């Protein structure tokens, strides 16, 4: 049962991390360096031992995938990046360049929430989904997002997450490395998504889904999530859901929240974490 | 003992690992994400099952420090990027952009192997060494190679390597996911490899060297090697040796072959493995 991989590194973070400050001086526990392998073969690996927001992190991976960067735009799913923004656009919700727009439009002039970036910038996803049509051997099907603070912090700043798939006997499998997982909140939520993402892929291109694996740098506890993290090691997980595509669907652009149903999803009770 | 994960990483592709052809369709047995740890306290993890060529190593990584892209320039330890390239410059042994100019000149436009590149493009590493004094905590401590093949062949080209530096306690550590990975003779050397790197780039911070972790995306042994690698399984490691900086340097460009001592390295005999 893989929720027991993650398990066992809040755990390990737990006995053997260290005392390390984040960006805001706010402690945590770290341990550099960690993998777990979830398998995506008939179930789906939504954590059982917190309810986890599903249906938010649908609208938001939707959201990615349009190539949004309207705050306003997110659904009821909805840092120091804003600080870089001039007044009037930042209160029209227009976040600048964020994950949607980093993926199908990377490195594209970055001007309104509202222009025409029709075949500006590279399309990363589109690029992914090709790849995998014309030569699913290969081994750079990778897709990078950036954390957007560091955009206007340095010149040619590195990802934050680099997503890699691989395709074997008619099966994707997909990699994220991540250089820094907040094991309480982010970790559950970005296992959900890339795992989603991979279904959606799959769809797609014929495939059936393979493994989810899942690559940290600084893998790291907030100190004020300790004791609810402790007692969520003592619950036991549940079977894994899975996870239904209720129509058929040929572009990645036409999914449509309506179109995924879980099943079988029998979590334990909402750990409320706060960040 | 580490050089037990590399092991069992070479049985387990033997076991479980499926075919998967290469971009020249040369067969492997590949299986999509693994992960090692190897402590860098008081050892350097050269890997003992078969003699790896430290020199050479040592030699390829202090041209990459140079930021060289002259072929010539290599010392004693000296496909399809070549194509690209014009006739006469090519038979002059310049290469084009490589590791060096990746890594000193990041993002400068590459004109000739002998022009002056002083202050062009981003100095990633020099960029890491300054993060790691002016912020340890930083989670951005990061450094990217591309393989050269990939530059002229597409925008925006994914990496081939990402290289993670952590500080902790005193301790530098270092994690490198390569999107792919040859068992039986790029791993091996790659270890060696950024091991050397981090206990470079921790001589010149005050730092101790941590750990280091090796992860990949498609980890693939070349049917041609699986013979030679089952002989290798059946040798037992013996403990890794140290290795000795032997005087105190102040800049990652002043380093020399000569600055390096490796003791106590007991190998098995080579295994030629071929290309």
């Amino acid at each position: 049962h893989g929720e027991l991989q993650y398990l066992g590194q809040i755990q390990h973070i737990l006995r053997c991390g260290v005392r390390k400050d984040d960006r805001t001086g706010t402690g945590t526990l770290s341990v550099f360096g960690m993998q777990a392998r979830y398998s995506l073969r008939d179930e789906f690996p939504l954590l059982t031992t917190k309810r986890v927001f599903w249906k938010g992190v649908l609208e938001e991976l939707l959201w990615f995938i349009k190539g949004s960067t309207n705050a306003k735009e997110l659904s009821s799913k909805g840092r120091d990046f804003l600080d870089s923004l001039g007044f009037s656009t930042r209160e029209e919700g227009d976040l600048g360049p964020v994950y949607g727009f980093q993926w199908r439009h990377f490195g594209a002039e970055y001007r309104d929430m509202e222009s025409d970036y029709s075949g500006q910038g590279v399309d990363q996803l589109q690029r992914v989904i090709d790849t995998i049509k014309t030569n699913p051997d290969d081994r750079r099907i990778i897709m990078c997002a950036w954390n957007p603070r560091d955009l206007p912090l340095m010149k040619l700043p590195p990802c934050h997450a680099l997503c890699q798939f691989y395709v074997v006997n008619s099966e994707l499998s997909c990699q994220l490395y991540q250089r820094s997982g907040d094991m309480g909140l982010g970790v559950p939520f970005n296992i959900a998504s890339y795992a989603l993402l991979t279904y959606m892929i799959a769809h797609i291109t014929g495939l059936k889904p393979g493994d989810f694996i899942h690559t940290l740098g600084d893998a790291h506890i907030y100190l004020n999530h300790i004791e609810p993290l402790k007692i969520q090691l003592q619950r036991e997980p549940r079977p894994f859901p899975k996870l239904r595509i209720l129509r058929k669907v040929e572009k990645i652009d036409d999914f449509k929240a309506e179109d995924f149903q879980i099943e079988g999803y029998n979590p334990h009770p909402t750990i409320k974490m706060e960040m």
